[PDB]
């Protein structure tokens, strides 16, 4: 084959390290786990002998590929010879989520096997207590390897005070995966949620951080339990916004109101605006409604599709990856044009976002709920969200500009099968209960809860779980995680192409919706198959969006959960009650409530902002 680059070879990896040049073995180790972070978890284009048993059985190629990795890679930091730099350490941190698949999907689970060769202490309490020399060399393969799935003890505070700067890149690092779900990792995580902001805060600058996952970090907390969780966010916040002043920022200055064609300008800065992303099947519509009140500048990247760029009455691209020049092009743009309004759709899913949002480019700034998750961030003034997903709004630092249930009507998927065949299964011998849910929204109670349903069930349950981002050497892990809860009553299905996503819930009889972070697309799906399904509801967005989307659909208020018992109790009423459960699809399917979300007033929007614009003239002038 002929390629763009020189794939990255688990040999050249296994000759650097026997060869001792640990600079050559860092640097392939490195060039994997990016082209792995670069593809999701997939390994194809990384280069590696295998046994032909191997050729065609995928899950235990991976295994194969972890477990060989693994060895390597324990060859190499039990080497005492091996001297870690300090931005060896930071690009690690970068990837340790990637290193953590690498153990825990081998059959080894995670590297303390290699923490122990670093303990000096022979006279030690428990086996758990890793004691080190005082050099910051070893204390760097120590925390680089400190994976969420160590079962080693690490106290918080003794680290932070050690190196201030290690400890906070760790605690970046644990929060990074996108399935952080495992009791071990998930109470890692929990832990730092609490602990750390107070700690992060403290930070000037990103320089000495993992900036490059800092916006895993932001979203990450939303799919923790506890009540302020997003405290991190406010943290981060600040010292973004800092580390933003320390470059030179300045803050655009508020003078006059450019008007185009009548209407005052809105600049949307976009982060994944594809017609094929969700960011547009769902608040695309909300926009061009408001091209009749505004002026639209949509600010996105190459990636945008020509559907994408045409709901804007212009569209420029983002010249790169330097979020500084982002910010550049974008100040330039809202002087140019006195902007008066900054719409961000989503939030978060972009590092050069979450820098736009601590700074101000307009004296109306803006956000909505592609990330349901509030920013604690002060510049930014409203929320736009449909009333019936809202809990509290204690839940969130702006002010929640509550629209009507219409106001955001979705266009569908041009992937949206059209013949749909239904499967009602009267009395069946197992009911088959699918739960459509990314990795980001597993976590030890979810799988707790349906441990318990399972076990109190009067009838056979089998679990299909649809695992969006559960990809290459992710699955192993995850799988494991799911038999370690549900054993043989589980098939842990991994991220499959959409239709084939859809061929594996149309087998089921139910659903279950995860919570803390409940679906929102995959209750479509649900319905569109003419499914019926349980859902958690509470004070935050993504706990309530399924409510109200239920509510919606002309779902009863029964499948609907304020605690995690009745959850269960409705879980298990659902499984056993074969003829109720029939009636209420019947019902749905009867009913057809999916065609009125693509029904609606798109209008709210654009006027709402206007009336905003309005109050904001006469309180101070133009
Ligand atoms: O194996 C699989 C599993 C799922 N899918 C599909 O992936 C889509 C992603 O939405 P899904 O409900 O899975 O995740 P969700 O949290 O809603 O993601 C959106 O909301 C998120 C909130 O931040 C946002 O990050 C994200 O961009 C949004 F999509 C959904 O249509 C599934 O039908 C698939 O094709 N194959």
């Amino acid at each position: 084959g002929m390629s763009r680059k020189k794939n990255p070879s688990v040999i050249q990896f296994e000759k650097a390290i026997t060869e001792k040049n640990y600079e050559a073995a860092c640097t392939e180790l490195l060039d994997i786990l990016n082209k792995i972070d670069t593809n999701f978890g997939d390994i194809e284009g990384i280069d590696f002998d295998y046994p032909q048993q191997l050729e065609t059985l995928m899950q235990d190629r991976i295994v194969y590929f972890c477990t060989r990795m693994s060895n390597a890679i324990t060859q190499l930091f039990c080497d005492p010879q091996f001297s870690l730099s300090e931005s060896g350490a930071n690009r690690f941190f970068v990837v340790q989520r990637w290193l953590n698949l690498i153990f825990a999907s081998s059959p080894y689970i995670n590297a303390d096997h290699i923490l122990q060769t670093y303990n000096c202490n022979p006279e030690r309490d428990s086996i758990y207590d890793i004691y080190l020399e005082p050099n910051k060399n070893v204390l760097m393969k120590f925390a680089v390897l400190y994976l969420p799935e160590s079962n080693v003890n690490l106290n918080l505070d003794t680290m932070w005070e050690t190196d201030k700067n290690i400890c906070g890149s760790l605690c970046f690092a644990l929060q990074s995966p996108r399935f952080i779900g495992t009791p071990a990792a998930f109470s890692k995580r929990s832990t730092i949620l609490q602990w750390f902001p107070a700690k992060l805060e403290q930070f000037h600058v990103l320089d000495d951080l993992p900036s490059n996952i800092s916006h895993d970090v932001y979203m990450h907390c939303s799919y923790d339990t506890a009540e302020n969780k997003h405290n991190v966010k406010k943290a981060l916040n600040q010292v973004i916004r800092s580390h933003l002043l320390k470059c030179g920022w300045q803050d655009r200055q508020i003078t006059q109101i450019g008007m185009r064609n009548g209407k005052p300008v809105m600049v949307v800065v976009l982060e994944h605006f594809h017609s094929s992303h969700s960011i547009y099947r769902t608040h695309s519509t909300s926009m061009i409604a408001a091209r009749e009140q505004f002026y639209l500048i949509g600010l996105g990247n190459n990636a945008v599709d020509q559907a994408g760029r045409d709901v804007f009455d212009e569209f420029h691209e983002f010249d790169g990856s330097n979020i500084l020049k982002k910010l550049a092009f974008l100040k330039e743009m809202c002087e140019k044009n006195d902007a008066a309004v900054l719409y961000m759709p989503s939030i978060g899913m972009d590092l050069a976002t979450i820098f736009v949002s601590n700074a101000r480019f307009a004296p109306i700034q803006v956000i909505a709920l592609g990330h349901p998750a509030t920013t604690h961030s002060e510049f930014i003034e409203y929320v736009i969200v449909e009333d019936d997903y809202v809990g509290s709004e204690s839940c969130f630092s702006e002010t929640l500009l509550r629209l009507p249930k219409d106001a955001l009507p979705y266009v569908p998927s041009s992937l949206a099968p059209t013949d749909v065949q239904y499967v009602l299964r009267e009395t069946p011998e197992v009911v088959n209960i699918g739960i459509a849910a990314t990795t980001m929204k597993l976590n030890p109670y979810f799988l707790e809860t349906l441990k318990t349903i399972r076990d109190r069930a009067k009838v056979k349950v089998h679990f299909h779980f649809a695992l969006g981002q559960s990809i290459g050497i992710t699955h192993p892990y995850v799988a494991r995680f799911i038999r370690s809860y549900l054993g043989d009553d589980a098939t842990a299905h991994p991220h499959s192409p959409y239709n084939r996503y859809l061929d594996i819930l149309h087998n089921c009889d139910m659903m279950l919706n995860p919570f803390p972070f409940g679906n929102t697309n995959g209750i479509i799906d649900m319905v569109t198959l003419g499914l019926v399904g349980v859902c958690k509801t509470g004070p935050e967005v993504h706990e309530h969006i399924d409510e109200g989307l239920f509510k919606r659909l002309g779902l009863p208020e029964w499948l609907i959960a304020d605690s995690v018992e009745d959850y269960i109790e409705r879980a298990i009423r659902l499984a056993e009650n074969h003829q109720e459960r029939l009636a209420l699809r019947r019902h749905i399917i009867e009913n057809n409530g999916l065609k009125t979300l693509f029904s609606g007033d798109p209008s709210p929007m654009g006027k709402t902002l206007f009336a905003k614009l309005t109050e904001w003239r006469q309180t101070n002038g133009i």
